[PDB]
């Protein structure tokens, strides 16, 4: 039984991303570019009034 | 029995970034950009007004 | 029984990040940027007033 | 001279059974099911009344 | 000069199973099955009335 | 000269099993059963009246 | 800035020359002549009456 | 700021000759004549007369 | 700040002459000629009259 | 100057019997016949009567 | 100056005889014959009357 | 000046017999007959007679 009550940010999963993964007699390469990400950031704010009034109940049962 | 209440944030998984993964015979290779990522914040704030006003209940029960 | 009540921040997992892992006869690899990340900063504010008021409560039971 | 008198039973030969002999730059081999057999029982009997009356003569001769 | 009497039971020969004899540069190798038999029972007997009568000659003669 | 009188039970020969013979740069190999057999029981009975009445003469001769 | 006031003589640049880089099972490979240059004479007079009068200002400015 | 006021002469650069970089099961390799040059000479004067008369001001500025 | 004010003479550079770099199963390997050159000789003069008269100020600035 | 006054017998010359020179992911190969010869008589005789009368003169000048 | 005067016999020369001279990945090789000859007898006479009457002169001059 | 007067019997030269000379990644070898030659006998004679007459004279003159 797999239960799942609340997921959220980022979450990628099962991501292959390869470049000549078996090459052979492959002549100069140059400049390549696999960079998955730059800059991580949840709250980025700029002269910003965050004022987030929230109530949240997380309830979730697994009866057996 | 698994049970997940509550997930946030930065959490990718399963992810390979490969290049030339069995490479034979290759000439030079230069300039390999690969990075995963630059920076890691969570709060970044900038002349910002971080007032939220939460009542949250984390509440999941697992019963046999 | 796998209980997660609360996860959050940055955690990715199961991730691989290769250059020429069985590599053979290659010539000069020059410049890789195998780099995951640079900074880690979980409060970075800059002229921020910070007043969050929060009252959470964490209660996850496992009964058997 | 090759004479042979009585020959039974299980006796298979010359038998080549094989999987990617010469296999190269294979990702992925899962499940390869290659068994020759499960069980060797000469007699399996069940509830069984086993009862054979035989005589048996085996003369084979050879004369230089 | 070669004679055989009486030969019975389990005796394969000359029998080769294999996988990825000369493989290079696999990834992943998993659940590879290659039992060649479980159980070897010459006498499997269950509620059985076993009762066989037999008389038997072996003679098999080589004269030079 | 060869002579065989009698042969029986189990002998298998000239049996050859592998895996990755002259394997090369693989980077996983998990769960291999190369199990050749488990049990060896030449009789095994349950409940059984093994009352077998047998007469036997082996004669093989060569003669110079 | 890149600024060049006078450039001249012999300077060639980025010139690849190669024969049977990834060659393979070549049975034979005789008198090859891959020689770049035999002489380097700046100067070489035969009989001769140099009498060159040049003056020459070389006046080249980065103004920042 | 990159300024160069005066260059000559000989400076080739950048240069690869290669043969046979990578080469495998060659039966016979003979007479392979990889020579740069021979001879680097830079007054090279038979029954001459070298008169020059030049003056010449070699003024490169860099103002920051 | 790279300030070049005279250069000349011979000066090559980033030169690479190879043969056979990873060679394998190789029979034979005779009379290979790799010579970068002979003879460095700046003056060589015969029966020659030098007289050149030259007045030259080499003068280069850097101001910061 | 090569002068060759007289010449007989068995001298084959620059013969070349190959098989599967440079061969790759060749399966099973029997009973290869590569034998160049199998007896060397040069005189072989079966009730003979061998009576030569021979007067020779080997005479081969080179004058200079 | 090569001069030969009388040359006769077995003398065979420059005679290359092989098998899988750079053979990769090959199976069970079996049998294989490369034997160059068997009997040398110059020689080989049976109930032979063997009475030659030879006068040979071997004169070869090589003057300068 | 090289001069060859009399020159007879078993000499071959430069014979080159090989088998698998380079083999990478072979099975199994069996049976490889590289056998040169058997049996040398110069005089082999059965029930022979033998009676050469011969009046030979060698006589090979360098003149410088």
């Amino acid at each position: 039984n797999f239960l799942n009550c609340y997921m959220s940010g980022f979450h990628p999963s099962d991501i292959e991303v390869d470049l000549l993964k078996n090459g052979e007699r492959i002549e100069k390469v140059e400049h390549s570019d696999l960079s998955f990400s730059k800059d991580w950031s949840f709250y980025l704010l700029y002269y910003t009034e965050f004022t987030p009034t929230e109530k949240d109940e997380y309830a979730c049962r697994v009866n057996h």
